[PDB]
Order: C-alpha cells, then structure tokens, then sequence
C-alpha cells in the first residue's frame, strides 16, 4: 500500500502471478511482468491486491477459486494478516468465515479456499520490494 510489491510465497518458493487470461497461480521466475502486484487498503486489515502490468485485481469466487478480475468488486478483498513468523496471510473477506486463505501449492498451482487452512506454509506469503 504505497509502491508495488512481490508476493513471495514459502511454500515452493513462487511469486504470486495474475496472468492475463485472467487465471491465478505461482511462478519461481522473478522476471516475470506479471508478479509486480499494487497492494492498497481500503480499510484497517482490508486491502485489494492489483496486477500492476494488467490493473487485473486478485480475487476469490464462491467456488472458493481464485481468479484475475478486470474491475474490483466483493470479492478482490482480503483481510491481511502479519504472522509471528514475520509472514502475512491473505483471508477473503467475503468468506472470512469459513477461513478461505490464498494459497500456491508446492507446484506453484492456486489451493482453493475450502482446502487452505492455519498451518499450512502455502497460506503464507512475503511481501517484498519490487525495487
């Protein structure tokens, strides 16, 4: 919420990437154009996670799917949360809850939200400067 960021996720080591089509997973590869993610908080917790080279916001459906979404809506919210371990979690608000987190599995594939879960390092993610 100031300058873009990178998402680093601990699980398989991947950045977080909104690809153009739209669709949402991990990558190990820091060139990539896609992983330069705009974080902004709409209110104390609650923030919007934007691809900076499509303006595609990061969201979660009922199906508990993530995917790219062009303009923000109910479900491009996430309640962010800063870990003991110095890692954040990202919550979907409008299933805050049931506890849907985002999460890259070990192969850099999205976990869908009934499958994510407080123990598990795919839910934990790194922030770290673009520049």
């Amino acid at each position: 919420y100031k300058k873009p960021k990178l998402l680093y996720c601990s699980n398989g080591g991947h950045f977080l990437r909104i690809l153009p089509d739209g669709t949402v997973d991990g990558t190990r590869d820091r060139s990539d154009q896609h992983i330069q993610l705009q974080l902004s908080a709409e209110s104390v917790g609650e923030v919007y996670i934007k691809s900076t080279e499509t303006g595609q916001y990061l969201a979660m459906d009922t199906a508990g799917l993530l995917y790219g979404s062009q303009t923000p809506n109910e479900e491009c919210l996430f309640l962010e949360r800063l870990e003991e371990n110095g890692y954040n979690t990202y919550i979907s608000k409008k299933h805050a809850e049931k506890n849907w987190f985002v999460g890259l599995k070990k192969n850099g594939s999205c976990k869908r939200g009934p499958r994510t879960h407080y123990g598990q390092k795919a839910i934990l993610f790194l922030p770290l400067p673009v520049s």
